[PDB]
């Protein structure tokens, strides 16, 4: 049921126990409670007091067990000398008393050991839900409180009232989201011709730009075990799960990934990277699956999406980690400006930061048909939260293994970008202007009506 | 559950009942039984007569159902006629009403028996295979026929070394300590290996686009019936189809080819004659369970594959020409990568349920020391069209069942193995084939600047 896979991995010896910075949080209790409330996370300040109590009791049981073991191991050596040194083997009641002391402590330990396991499991489960710290400049509050740091571009001015992405696509037969209920499901999309080329072009353009800027290219397994998701700070256990799961009966611990952050993290799990290699910048393109059951219609929310992701393992300094975030943001902003898109960079507030994020920058791009700015990219400094759980480490020249910092950002979310590109570059005739960067991949300056005859329904449902 | 989703679609009224070629089986039961046996599929000669018998019981029961129904209408009309001419008093009137009640009760009992027979005939019928080209060889994979052999085995001063060793040395592939992270037969490709996959897909896609293939993007999560339509069995006990938790989500299954999605696009929809032949190219992340049906990238659960699919004109020759066109494109791609490959006509046992003809290409992989399948090309004829209602409209306007052909343009895992093993060098470097040089950016893959990751884990003692 509600079991931390990471603790279970420690239990079977698969992985070590997650390390936590609980002592620092305990050192300032009033400050700690205030921080959590700002997060408005599942564990708000109300759930906090019980964890402190669980932690305190756990320490004591260990103390007792430690003392008992020292006494228990000691007596055996002492008796060994007595039988040989006495040279009437068991007559001295001291010999008799010593055996008795061992048995009573052994009995006490046999009772004590199960209680230690139950408590260790309990404290870790509550700790697993403990949120990351918040950067001082982070705006505090709901999405509305989020700050707008930089705005680039001007809203496209249209003579006509602009049409929506799906309408333009279906008219050009480049997007199909219709008659797909009994084949692929609700919110499922097929991209045809230019739409497919547009995705391929956007992914290839972003991949090439990042590869040139020193990103190391990688391919990630798309089916991954749940412990990794918990390590990335994603919640596999929760009821409104966005994570699709392979049938447990058929296969165990296999969960589809909604990003490549999870996969890239898996590569670094339980492994160390040399300080000299750091910083580590990596780029991956993956098919991403997210349930998102939690109601609009269109490509804005969909179950399957192809996304190019930027990930990095950075050095010890929190300041060193923050630099990567700004670099990632700069690149994110550059790709969008190069695509001719109007966008605004928002420092995210505590309520939207999420459990693993010290600071998050999200970029909203103007979509004319929606008439709204919508997240097209997310950038987050996860600091050591992910490193501590999955054991991503950096080894210094000295030989020391120390926890590393993880930064994650989105280069290309094909679904939303198509909406921005199609709606913004729309023309009254219904033609869409291929932005200059992608013109090479697409092969044209305008997406024009197709030569082909579109599919027509031959099903019984037609009325 | 154990239901054939296709029948349920008809039951729920979502789609029409699958049409089928069982009539040919009934016409020549002996000939069909010999053909079914040569296939060695789920069904067997002995199974066919029961299917033939089940058809007889169903059709006869339906004919009786119509006969009684005709009578019930006759009585109602005669009763209405008596009512117009004029009541309960009339002696025959009461008789007619009672006869009507009797026919109604008899129909009510007969109705369910027909439905049970329909499901039984259909579920066994859908396990019935497509026909085979006469040229198709008969027997196991041992009895394959080699249509063509291109290239020559690479010459090596050193003993050839395997892809996994070459990969780990250059840190382009990882299959180590992934058990608690992604599973066995799971792999991570890094640097040049990622570039090689990106290049192979982009190279293959580009050639196809230039030859006029239409680009497509297929939803990875698909409902089960489409798999059944393509001739794949999700209900099988040793299923190679990964299923999302049924309790959590309904009928969402992962795809092992894009064949399924592309078929869905054409399902229960019609194409115009002018468009034919319709050629589409898709790139898909393909997932396959493969429950023992050893290591390395030869058999893996996640793979990237570019698939050529086409819906052709009415003639079988129209389908066959596309198959040869598809193999031709496949052979060219392999050659342009400087690979030694053999084209094999697959025998009946290996054809598969929806296959009229299958041509597969095996490539020379030196470290293994054996040839290996990299491509499958097949003509499914009308088997898929009949099941998923993929149809074309003639100039007059008749809607008729189409023919579908499927072929693997590029399968990244096995091809990476051969290019790496075949183009290997003693220094441990691997030479980038000229076509892929632009994408990789180098003529040879050499040792990496970075330091390989080191396990900090507990399992080490
Ligand atoms: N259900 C969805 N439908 C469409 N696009 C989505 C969906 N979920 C996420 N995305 C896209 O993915 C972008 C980033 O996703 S995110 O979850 O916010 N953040 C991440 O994924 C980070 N792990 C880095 O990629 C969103 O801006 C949006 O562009
Ligand atoms: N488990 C696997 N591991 C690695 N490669 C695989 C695996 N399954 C299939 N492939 C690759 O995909 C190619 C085609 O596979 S196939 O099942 O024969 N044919 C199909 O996939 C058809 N659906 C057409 O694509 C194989 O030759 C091989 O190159």
């Amino acid at each position: 049921r509600n079991r931390n896979l990471l603790y279970e991995y420690a239990r079977e010896g698969y992985s070590a126990l997650p390390q936590l910075d609980i002592e620092r949080f305990c050192a300032c209790p009033e400050e700690a409670a205030h921080a959590l409330e700002l997060r408005k996370g599942e564990l708000r300040s109300a759930d906090l007091p019980a964890i402190i109590s669980t932690w305190q009791e756990l320490r004591q049981l260990q103390e007792q067990i430690r003392s008992l073991e020292e006494e228990k191991a000691a007596v055996t050596e002492a008796v060994r000398a007595l039988l040989a040194n006495q040279d009437e083997v068991q007559q001295d009641p001291k010999y008799q008393g010593l055996r008795a002391r061992g048995r009573e402590i052994r009995k006490e330990l046999v009772h004590l050991y199960p209680r230690e396991a139950q408590l260790e499991e309990q404290f870790y489960l509550q700790a697993l839900k403990l949120p990351n710290q918040t950067h001082p400049d982070v705006p505090v509050g709901d999405e509305s409180q989020a700050r707008v740091l930089h705005m680039v571009g001007d809203k496209p001015v249209f003579s006509f009232q602009p049409r929506g992405h799906l309408e333009i696509g279906e008219k050009l037969d480049i997007i199909r989201q219709k008659r797909l209920s009994h084949v692929s499901g609700h919110r499922s999309y097929y991209l045809r011709g230019a739409g497919a080329l547009l995705q391929h072009g956007l992914v290839n353009f972003t991949f090439n730009k990042l590869l040139r800027r020193g990103f190391t290219p990688m391919t990630v397994p798309d089916l991954l075990r749940g412990a990794v998701f918990e390590g990335c700070g994603m919640t596999p256990n929760a009821n409104p799960s966005q994570i699709y799961n392979i049938d447990p009966a058929r296969f165990k611990d296999l969960n589809l990934a909604g990003t490549a952050e999870v996969g890239l993290a898996g590569y670094f799990m339980d492994h160390t990277v040399a300080f000299r290699d750091l910083p580590v910048r990596m780029v991956c393109s993956s098919t991403c699956y997210r349930a998102e059951t939690n109601e609009p219609r269109g490509l804005y929310r969909v179950h399957h999406f192809t996304k190019v992701e930027m990930f990095g393992v950075t050095g010890p300094g929190l300041e060193q980690s923050s630099q990567l975030l700004e670099e990632f943001l700069s690149l994110q902003m550059e790709i969008l400006t190069e695509l001719g898109l109007h966008f605004r960079v928002l420092d995210m507030p505590t309520q939207e930061l999420g459990l693993p994020a010290y600071r998050k920058f999200d970029i909203e791009a103007w979509m004319p048909g929606r008439g709204r700015f919508g997240e097209v990219t997310s950038a987050s400094n996860c600091t050591d939260f992910q490193s501590r759980r999955l054991h991503i480490m950096f080894q210094t020249e000295a030989g020391e293994l120390q926890f590393a910092h993880t930064v994650n950002a989105t280069a290309c979310a094909v679904p939303r970008l198509l909406i921005a590109l199609l709606e913004s570059n729309q023309q009254k005739d219904g033609s869409v202007l291929v932005p200059p960067a992608l013109q090479s991949y697409l092969g044209t300056d305008r997406i024009t009506a197709p030569t082909h005859v579109p599919l027509q329904y031959i099903g019984p449902n037609q009325p």
